[PDB]
DNA sequence: CCATCAAAGATCTTTGATGG
DNA sequence: CCATCAAAGATCTTTGATGG
């Protein structure tokens, strides 16, 4: 818990490209990774950019001097990343890639503490618009949710039927009406059916 | 049973991937396809890969100019593939559609007649080489039976407790001792285990 | 820089497993 | 048999690397 200065060699199972987001500072950037060592994987938050070539998929790596909050991992320009080069291996078990790269089913949220990174790919069911914010209605075969999404041109092009894939939401309801809510760092990307 | 001139209008099932074999003038591309009306399914062995954006599940084209020869159908260059009117329905029911992707029991293949074609997904018991051929043993829970595959690098990876992917497979022996053989236009993979 | 084309990832569907 | 959902195949979309 907290910061960690020791190094974590770990395998890199997914790199996505860095985006812009919003800040009081102004615009600033950064990508969303995946990390897992043999044990379990963590979600990576990478703040500087710089760093995007060093995360790559079936590579090995080491961080220091990081953060770990709850259900993830923070990467900034005060940390440092480096290349595995032979002793360095990090078996990842077959369960631990597959689980790292699964939508979790709706019903298992509803178990699950407040502050949970939630990642996947989810059917909408009604889009309701709000003023600066945008309104989904997520379901799958194990139950429904609401999650509160960014307002732009990609996401004011869903509607009911298609899919929304988000990336390091929030949950901030669980139990009976389990909700999820778009942070800082948060992605929301539609994917339109047929 | 034979060349049909008249249209006959259909649904497609599913359309594989083009690939190439060897006669004589050399290399030939081609692609498998499975395609249904409202009273049965046909494999259809297509000749032209421009055909390929004709041919798409779900949608209803219609065919003229086709051969049937015995197991399945036969469309190439010479023919004409048009994409079907509004008033063109072509309703397949469910039970069609299973029965055309779902993979045949060894068991009922024994009843079929000689030159069925036969897809579908088998686990591998044993592999014994031969020269020019690869024999693969396959079973299933409602029996056993062998294949003549051919023989390259890839089907020289497929050991016992893999599964064998057969497409357009011949059935030359029925009852006791049922074989199926690798044709011209047959095409097999490997899936691993 | 743009426009190509080739390599990797994400998505859909039905095929076949799995539990009543 | 029925009902339910993820292995295999195919394709589009992303990426990455290459030539105009």
């Amino acid at each position: 818990e907290g910061f960690q200065k020791r190094c974590l060699p770990v395998m890199v199972l997914k790199a996505k490209k860095p985006f812009t987001f919003e800040t009081q500072e102004g615009k600033q950037e950064m990508f969303h990774a995946t990390v897992a060592t043999e044990k379990e994987f963590f979600f990576v938050k990478v703040f500087n950019t710089l760093l995007k070539d060093k995360f790559i998929p079936k590579r090995i790596i080491i961080i220091a001097r990081y953060y770990r909050h709850s259900g993830f991992l923070e990467v900034n320009s005060a940390s440092r990343v480096l290349d595995a080069e032979s002793d360095q291996k990090v078996n990842v078990p077959l369960n631990i890639i597959r689980k790292a790269g699964e939508t979790p089913k709706i019903n298992t949220l509803q178990t699950q503490p407040l502050g949970t990174i939630v990642n996947g790919l989810f059917v909408v069911q009604k889009v309701t618009e709000k003023k600066k914010n945008i309104l989904f209605d997520l379901s799958d075969n194990t139950g429904k949710m609401e999650v509160l999404g960014v307002r732009n041109e990609d996401t004011m092009k869903c509607k009911e039927g298609d899919k929304v894939r988000l990336t390091f939401f929030t949950l901030s309801k669980n139990g009976e009406k389990l909700q999820l809510t778009s942070g800082v760092h948060s992605t929301i990307k539609v994917i339109k059916a047929k």
